[PDB]
Order: structure tokens, then sequence, then C-alpha cells
């Protein structure tokens, strides 16, 4: 249970995402890669573009294969296009392998490429049932899996900035470790505890409660899953339904009360400071999540801090000041697990028994207090079924699956 070399492989801007090294072709150009749970294609800038410092040349690579196929995926945001091929790849500071894997060298892009993350690609995690174009081109993790001795498992330490933060210019630099075939002890304390991947298709788990300080919301737990409920380290904020949002915004602002914050803070879209340290962190409150345990009528509750929802923002005119943005946010799609909630544990991919892993993270930031928690059992007699069922489309059901 020890992993060294694979320790502290992360690097990202806060709110921009944690990127891996990676290198393609042969002789091997490095390349910045988004780790992104939330989607299922690795795909590469491969083309000028006025974000990118360096880009996939594919030309410079002697094992490089056209697949002479193109891929176009568009998304809420912008989209990105290219071309299908294949060429190795490896991960330097990762297992001691190479592999050859599927690549789409991203051509043509609009708002997916950011000024300054410092990434020029995304490794997508999740599985084959949402990659594009389709299913059958095979994510890259499983073209690691099946050429290599490399067990069907990933974890990940996503470790938060807090202050005093070091640069008023740029964004605060973060750090993780992705491990990659195995769990490494010294990333977490206490105990590990899984909750069932609903479906593989991304990584849906199921919440059964939301308590926010200690108070059930008392939702039909249905509605805390609606549509779906996923573990996405492609996703800053934690994110939830809108009647979900509502809920915890309103218990929230109760909690934090003597405070009187715009209107903007609650929508993410504006800063509130304090003077330099004197935050007052035990006027928010803290959030609890109930998983699905993977005994029938069991769950277990991770639990996270004001430390993880409010992110850190060292403002240039209040550099004097620690300054905050809301990072919980209303979804369409569903409830959205991302850095807000991974930040507090250390999260275990286990893909060969089709569970997800949480563990208080050795990294996460707290304060004497409180402390980020993963708790359970918590038993509850006849539990009923917090699991959304998405209307079937025709489209969806004509495909065949063969
Ligand atoms: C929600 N989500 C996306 O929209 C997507 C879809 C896709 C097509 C792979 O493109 C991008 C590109 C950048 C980011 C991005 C940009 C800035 C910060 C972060 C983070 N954390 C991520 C996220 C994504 N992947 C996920 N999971
Ligand atoms: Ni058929």
């Amino acid at each position: 249970g020890s992993f060294v070399e694979m320790v502290d492989n992360l690097r990202g801007k806060s709110g921009q995402g944690y990127y891996v090294e990676m290198t393609v072709g042969s002789p091997p150009q490095t390349l910045n890669i988004l780790v992104d749970t939330g989607s299922s294609n690795f795909a590469v800038g491969a083309a000028p573009h006025p974000f990118l410092h360096r880009y996939y040349q594919r030309q410079l690579s002697s094992t490089y294969r056209d697949l002479r196929k193109g891929v176009y995926v568009p998304y809420t945001q912008g989209k990105w296009e290219g071309e299908l091929g294949t060429d190795l790849v490896s991960i330097p500071h990762g297992p001691n392998v190479t592999v050859r894997a599927n690549i789409a060298a991203i051509t043509e892009s609009d708002k997916f490429f950011i000024n300054g993350s410092n990434w020029e690609g995304i490794l997508g995690l999740a599985y084959a049932e949402i990659a594009r174009p389709d299913d059958s081109l095979e994510p890259f993790f499983d073209s690691l899996v099946k050429q290599t001795h490399v067990p069907n498992l990933f974890s990940l330490q996503l470790c938060g900035a807090g202050f005093p933060l070091n640069q008023s210019e740029v964004l605060a630099s973060v750090g993780g470790s992705m491990i990659i075939g195995g769990i490494d002890h010294s990333l977490y304390t206490g105990s590990l505890w899984y909750t069932p991947i609903r479906r593989e298709w991304y990584y849906e788990v199921i919440i059964v409660r939301v308590e926010i300080n200690g108070q059930d919301l008392k939702m039909d737990c249905k509605e805390y899953n609606y549509d779906k409920s996923i573990v996405d380290s492609g996703t800053t904020n934690l994110r939830l339904p809108k009647k979900v949002f509502e809920a915890a915004v309103k218990s929230i602002k109760a909690a934090s009360s003597t405070e009187k914050f715009p209107d903007g803070f609650w929508l993410g879209e504006q800063l509130v400071c304090w003077q330099a340290g004197t935050t007052p962190w035990n006027i928010f409150p803290v959030i609890s999540l109930y998983l699905m345990g993977e005994v029938t009528n069991q769950s277990f509750r991770i639990t996270i801090l004001p430390q993880q929802y409010l992110r850190p923002v060292e403002d240039v005119a209040t550099s004097q000041d620690d300054c905050y943005k809301f990072a919980i946010s209303q979804s369409s799609t569903g409830t959205v697990m991302g850095a807000v909630i991974m930040e507090g544990f250390y999260v275990v991919f286990d893909r060969a028994r089709k569970r997800i892993g949480f563990a208080v993270s050795a990294c996460h930031v707290h304060d004497e207090f409180r402390t980020a928690a993963v708790e359970g059992p918590f038993v509850t007699l006849d539990m009923e079924d917090c699991g959304y069922n998405i209307p079937q489309t025709d489209e969806s059901r004509s495909h065949h699956h063969h």
C-alpha cells in the first residue's frame, strides 16, 4: 500500500482543474492533461491555439497511426473537435508502462482551453458508454488495464488551497495525487467506506440523505439524485439539483445569518472578504451527504466543511483580506460531487469491484474545531429506492449494442 512515485503527481490552478503530466508519441512529447472522471475521451490539443504553448505534433511521432475518422464534441459551454488516431502513451509519474491508446487530436475548439490553466488536453477516466463518437472508442484506462497488468483501479487525492496565499497576481497553485492501480495508505486516515457504482457510464452513485449542520433536509431522496449523482474530478463545485440547491442555500443562509452577503455571493458571482485570518468559519455549517452502502439498508456519510465549499481567491485590490467564492451551485443535470467534495477525501475509483471509496484525506483543509469526516454505518430499516430512472428517448432506445 505504498506508491511513492505517484504521490504529488497532480498540479493545477484553483478552480481550473487538476492535471497530470503525460507523454504521447515516439519519442515522448510531454503534455499536461486534465484528470476528468466526468468524461471518457483522451483528447489533446494538436494544432496552434492562443492559450496553448505547445501541442501534440502527430508528424513528429513515428508510432502515430491515423484512424481516418473525425470526432465532434459539443457541450453546454462550447465544443472540441478533431481527428481520431492511436499512439503510444505513458504517465511519467505513474506506472512504469507504455500503452497504445486512442487519442483525439483536437484541431478546432471553442471555449475548451482556458488561458493560464496550463493544461493542453483531457484524460476522460469514465466509462465507454459516454465516449465519443460512440462506445466503441476504447477509453484510455480500459486500454491501460487490457494491455498491462495494472489493476483495474485508480485513486485521487485532490488537495485544496488555503490562506495565507503566496501570490496576488495569479490564482493559487493546487496539488494532488493520482495513484494508478492502487491505494496509498499515507494519503488517508481512518476508515475507507465504499458506495456502489450504480451504473458504469459516469461514476454514478446514490445519495440517500442530506444534512446541513446536523439538520435533515427531509426531501424525497430521489430529489438528491435527480436525474443522477456523479463523482466528477472535472467539475470544481458541489453542484446540486435546483430543489436541493434552494433548500441547501436556505439552510446555509440561516446558519450564517449574522453576516448579510449580497445575492451575488450565493450565486457564485461575487467574493466576500474578512480581514486576514479572521474568517468566522464557525458561522458556516457542515454539509453531510449520506451515500448508499455496500450492504442493503446501510449508508455512510461524508461530511465537508466551509473550508471546502468556500474557495479562497486572493484579490489584487483586496490583498490585505481573505476573500472567498461560494462553490455550491445549481444543476439541471443532477448532483455533481466535484472538487468541493473530493478535496475533503481520498477517493478510490474501484472499477474492478464496481464501487467508490471515501476516506478522510490526509491533506484536507480544516481547523481545530471541525474536520471533514467519513462515518458509518447508518442503518435504515426498509431503506427506500433513491435512484432516478432517466426517461428513455426513442433515439437512445433505437441503438443496438452488439
Ligand atoms: C463538467 N465537465 C465538463 O464540462 C468537461 C467536458 C469536456 C468535453 C471533457 O470538456 C471540458 C473542458 C474543461 C473542463 C473544465 C474547465 C475548468 C475547470 C474544470 C474543473 N474542475 C474543468 C471540463 C470539461 N468535463 C467535465 N467533467
Ligand atoms: Ni443490430
